[PDB]
């Protein structure tokens, strides 16, 4: 019983691929996702980042579902890795080809998974069938779009990679945990690691404003909002690799964000103007 | 209309894998071919080796035709590459997986091939279909077995790894043409490149003797069969990577035959005890 299936917009991958290209070895050994609406669900990749981070790439409207599925008008919720032990197939890797000319994936029985792969030469195929075994790890990225005040900092290209070049010079064999914190009062956010830290400060915009827009912005100084103290220790190659994953050239910028749950969100914030089915971020985990 | 199938002994390929995971890098370009008599045929894989060289791993009773094939008593020819383009799938790499459970090859219309693996996880499966065109490419290596008294050498380890420590100390951005000659008067084997020579000294059979057997030997001593003084000038980058692709620890050992027809062949000398299903050899071509 063949439960549910998707065309894949390849065409629309390809317009992304350079997202996909760069985060790349982070998800290899990730997990690949299609969830929301039945009608136009998303694909979103995930994968641990360090110690104690999350990587998480969603891409909406990017799938059709193949008529006569058999649950429909709730939600969807299908999560599998992308990799499949003892494998030589990646689904995004796969999905994000070049040379492809259509793509799709099926759902059946909520156990198995089916990607149907047609490249270039209107002659060659792959079809690689596997387990849907993720169902653990929850599509909990395109949401919270309520609440707003939250605490968020958005630096320039030079001070963003000034902090890296700082960052990764502080690294050494073994993780060690970096505070990171925001003072209200002073408009400054410190890392603090070792016995050594760094000190940036940033002009607070006034207007309340919400996400990232009134805030672009990152010409040349360095913005932010604060509504209380923020403090958070994560892991530091989570950090790194977190600031070098949401830097995309010619596409998305860092931006950390203080969630009121204990979490610090490293988020691609869009430089460009054809990233709008894409959002790209990675939680940081308390450590 | 299938054809033509073939189901793969992985059990034996399990046994082989260290071989092939040598030659990996060198084959991932390759070609795959499926030849020889209807009933038992050979899997092999070529590819070139530097600017003019041919590496070609040959594996006999590896393979059990499936019943009912169209084509019978006579022989077989399938050649395709194993990576086909735009493609994340390499036949060989596949068919040498750890983690396979079992692998099949079809042919059907001789254009389109189908290769099915089953994975560890009784439950994870791949098909990829693609086309046979690469028939330009012949099966000629498990050939030739008459004739005999040709030009061969054997060194021994300690010889053997100096000379390519010299070799690859001459080495430079680009390649150049090696000239390899033997003396049959002096029991010497020269190489000579730009303006420098390696000469090295062998112990020549009395006793007529085939292919390699009578010759091993390679404990601490040189040993070389010649009947006319042999001169070869191939590319170097083809004789490096031949002399370190036919060097497989625990496995084989690099020897040197010189062809009647102007082709100097770099050959796997069987080490061990568990090769008997196995030819490894580069030819290397007149410059």
């Amino acid at each position: 019983d063949f439960h549910y299936g998707v065309r894949v917009d390849v065409t629309l991958l390809s317009k992304i691929r350079r997202v996909n290209e760069h985060i790349k070895s982070a998800t290899k050994t990730g997990v690949v996702q299609v969830h929301g609406s039945a009608c136009t669900p998303t694909l979103s990749v995930l994968s641990s980042v360090g110690t104690a981070g999350v990587l998480g790439l969603r891409i909406k409207n990017a799938l059709t579902p193949l008529v006569g599925h058999t649950e429909g008008s709730g939600d969807v919720s299908f999560s599998f890795r992308n990799t499949s032990v003892g494998s030589g197939f990646t689904h995004t890797r796969e999905l994000f080809g070049a040379n492809v000319l259509d793509a799709g994936i099926a759902f059946y029985r909520p156990q198995f998974v089916r990607t149907t792969i047609s490249y270039g030469d209107n002659l060659t195929s792959t079809v690689h069938k596997s387990v849907v075994d993720q169902k653990g790890i929850l599509p909990f990225h395109d949401r919270m779009e309520a609440g707003g005040r939250t605490t968020r900092l958005l630096l320039c290209g030079k001070t963003g990679a000034f902090l890296l070049k700082w960052l990764r010079q502080q690294k050494t064999k073994e993780d060690q945990t970096v505070t990171v914190s925001v003072s209200e009062t002073l408009s400054i956010v410190t890392f603090s690691l070792g016995g050594v830290s760094k000190i940036i400060d940033f002009k607070p915009e006034t207007k309340p404003v919400s996400g990232w827009d009134g805030l672009k912005g990152k010409k040349s100084v360095d913005v932010g909002v604060v509504h209380t103290d923020a403090l958070s220790r994560v892991s530091l190659e989570s950090l790194i690799a977190a600031l070098r994953l949401c830097k995309v050239p010619g596409w998305f910028t860092p931006g950390l964000i203080w969630h009121s749950n204990e979490i610090l969100e490293v988020e691609g914030v869009p430089t460009g103007c054809q990233s709008g089915d894409v959002k790209l971020s990675v939680l940081l985990l308390e450590v």
